[PDB]
């Protein structure tokens, strides 16, 4: 359901999120790129912070307060991070 997206970063964002909120076999089996990990998993404002900060420092990306305002779903996030990178 998405190839144009940065498959390289996709593994990093997903790998960080999984361990960020510690997902189980079920959550990992019921996860998807078009699934708001914030609403679906009902992540806490604290977790989200560590998430954006983790990926931000990871790819040394420059994320703002409003930028994240439109980044809740995996696809959306990965897309925003990919658009900043070079890898297709």
């Amino acid at each position: 359901p998405g190839s144009m997206v940065s498959e390289e970063i996709k593994a990093q964002v997903m790998e960080s999120v999984i361990g960020c909120l510690k997902l189980n076999d079920e959550q990992k089996q019921i996860l998807s790129g078009t699934t708001n990990l914030a609403k679906d998993f009902n992540l806490d404002s604290l977790d989200f912070v560590d998430l954006i900060m983790s990926l931000e420092e990871r790819f040394s990306l420059e994320i703002s307060d409003e930028d994240a305002q439109k980044l809740e779903t995996v696809d959306d996030i990965c897309r925003y991070i990919a658009s900043k990178s070079s890898d297709a």
